[PDB]
């Protein structure tokens, strides 16, 4: 089952400038920074709080590594802003299989690598009332 | 200081249908339901997790009460999807005054009523890299 908000994915043109905006305005600091060449993003995770399921909630700031990527395509069309929401689970494989069985489009056959060794999948936004929705299991 | 993700504001055309989608797909149940005639919304809050600052993280599903509202204007232009993100604080008045002093546009002179007796204000999206950003203090 989905037991937390894991993160909010926020697309930006300039990761360093957007990271500085969050630090200067809210005092949020960088927890981790990772490039995912498969997904085509450079990511900075800012930890906001721990959660009651033992995990944490982050802002995931995302700059595209290339125009030909989910995030580069999205920024060109929409401008900077919220790109996706992510829910955490102890078993992304099980929860993804259960959602697939309800007729919601799951974008991967098997969960893929996300940041900090996590395993992730996505649900099609047109099946989720316009919200690109990620499911996350932490490596721990 | 901002100590949690308080909620994700998600705009929808039909609150009851979108509430049912979240229940049926993820098992999330309705924590509260409130109409805010000032803001022009009918809201359902779905609690996802408790947080390390003593608060909680919700999905706030929002259907417009009228076309002439922040959310009715937004849905007409953008379709269903994420409308805003909200951060929690023990002192929205203090934190809003500090952000005003950095030159980020605060939309209210004084925090206004949000759901469940909360006090809220908003930061202009064009000052926050495209994210409409709410600050929330719970009534408790
Ligand atoms: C590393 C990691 C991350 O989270 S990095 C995140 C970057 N990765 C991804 O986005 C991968 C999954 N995303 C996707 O495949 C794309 O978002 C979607 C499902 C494929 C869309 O694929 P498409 O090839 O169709 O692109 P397209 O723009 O045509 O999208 C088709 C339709 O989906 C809508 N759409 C696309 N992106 C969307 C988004 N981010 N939110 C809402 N709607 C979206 C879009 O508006 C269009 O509908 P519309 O005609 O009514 O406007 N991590 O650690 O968690
Ligand atoms: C009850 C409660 C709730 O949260 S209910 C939430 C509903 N309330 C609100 O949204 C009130 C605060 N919102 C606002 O005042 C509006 O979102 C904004 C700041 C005023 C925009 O006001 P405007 O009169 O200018 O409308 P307008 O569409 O012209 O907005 C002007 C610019 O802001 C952008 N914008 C508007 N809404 C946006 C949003 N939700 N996210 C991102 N950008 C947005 C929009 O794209 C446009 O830029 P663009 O030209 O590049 O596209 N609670 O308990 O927490
Ligand atoms: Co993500
Ligand atoms: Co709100």
């Amino acid at each position: 089952s989905l037991t937390r908000i894991d993160h909010i994915g926020i697309a930006c043109h300039d990761l360093d400038a957007t990271v500085e905006f969050y630090r200067a305005t809210y005092g949020f600091e960088v927890f981790h920074t990772e490039v995912n060449e498969e997904q085509g993003v450079r990511e900075a995770m800012l930890k906001i709080n721990d959660t009651s399921d033992g995990g944490a909630s982050y802002l995931a700031l995302l700059e595209p590594t290339r125009e030909d990527s989910a995030v580069g395509k999205w920024l060109a069309k929409n401008g900077e802003g919220v790109h996706h929401i992510a829910f955490g689970t102890a078993d992304v494989d099980a929860d993804a299989a259960d959602i697939r069985d309800k007729g919601v489009r799951v974008l991967y056959d098997e969960p893929r690598r996300g940041s900090m060794g996590s395993r992730i999948t996505f649900l099609h936004p047109k099946d989720c009332h316009g919200v690109l929705t990620e499911l996350v299991t932490s490596a721990a």
